[PDB]
């Protein structure tokens, strides 16, 4: 079985990025033991185990060009993903402005929709979509990188309701996620609307969705913050546009307070290619 990788050829290289219950490492699988053998990426739990198992069963059987490639586990359980060198897009974009332009910034927004409107045809929520999410595997191509929030949807229903929302990035989250915990495919489209915020900014700190919004609210509301946030929305309030008008319109849409009023990712790729050509 080419999708099954034993403990004992899997030689651990460096971390590559952590969660709070989850890690990615840099591994060679060397069955020759002489460091001939692939890097690969491996995602563990720190020292969940149900809903990583279930992670691994939703990337096994998905297959598009903007996903990242599922390779196989390891038997406890750890993923075994293809490596990408230049990582995280929230990493790759700050040390690379000069050689990333408008052009290629919308081209990488294209990419990220239809890897999402593939997802979405499989009756599957992201519910954790980020620049942070989305790994660069050329100046020219990115693919959506991690599946640990992701859901299906309950045949003939249209959400599916959380039960723990203790790791939420309340930040990109559209409001019928903070108010009630349901997550439709629509709350998925507002926080690709974020995603595409911080592309623009180059992923900079201080222009960060929580910076500015932050900014927006008050800091000092503590456990009051998210109500906060809810209220700011509640008013029309948005994240203001970066230091391009018609990107800025697709954006809009994208954070339309009711979902119906948003728009799909089918309707967003048509938005970006006009601009394209
Ligand atoms: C700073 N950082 C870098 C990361 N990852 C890579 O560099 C990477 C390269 N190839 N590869 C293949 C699959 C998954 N991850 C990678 C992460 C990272 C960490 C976690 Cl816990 C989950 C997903 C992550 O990656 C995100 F982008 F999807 N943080």
């Amino acid at each position: 079985d080419p999708t099954h990788f034993e403990k004992r050829f899997l030689k651990r290289i460096r971390d590559l990025g952590e969660g709070h219950f989850g890690k990615v490492e840099l591994c060679r699988y060397d069955p020759e033991g002489d460091n001939t053998g692939e890097q690969v990426a491996v995602k563990s739990l720190k020292p969940h185990i149900a809903d990583l198992k279930k992670e691994i069963e939703i990337l096994r059987n998905l297959y598009h060009e903007n996903i990242v490639k599922y390779k196989g586990i390891c038997t406890g359980i750890k993923l075994i993903m293809e490596f990408l060198p230049s990582g995280s897009l929230k990493e790759y974009l700050p040390k690379n402005k000069n050689k990333i332009n408008l052009k290629q910034q919308l081209k990488y927004a294209v990419q990220i929709c239809k890897g999402m409107d593939y997802l979405g045809s499989r009756q599957y929520v992201h519910r954790d979509l980020a620049a942070r999410n989305v790994l660069v595997e050329s100046e020219h191509q990115v693919k959506i990188g991690d599946f640990g929030l992701t859901k299906a949807i309950e045949t003939d229903k249209e959400y599916y309701t959380v039960k723990d929302d203790r790791d939420s990035p309340v930040f990109w989250y559209a409001p019928e996620c903070l108010m009630q915990s349901k997550f439709y495919i629509a709350s998925d489209v507002w926080s690709f609307g974020v995603t595409l915020h911080e592309l623009l900014t180059y992923c900079d700190s201080d222009s960060s969705p929580m910076a500015l919004f932050l900014k927006m609210i008050g800091p000092t509301h503590g456990q009051m913050t998210v109500t906060r946030l809810v209220n700011t929305l509640k008013e029309g309030k948005r994240l203001p546009c970066p230091p391009p008008d018609e990107v800025y319109q697709l954006m809009r849409k994208c954070w339309e307070f009711q979902p119906s009023n948003r728009t799909s990712f089918q309707n967003l790729i048509e938005g970006f290619e006009a601009l394209l050509k």
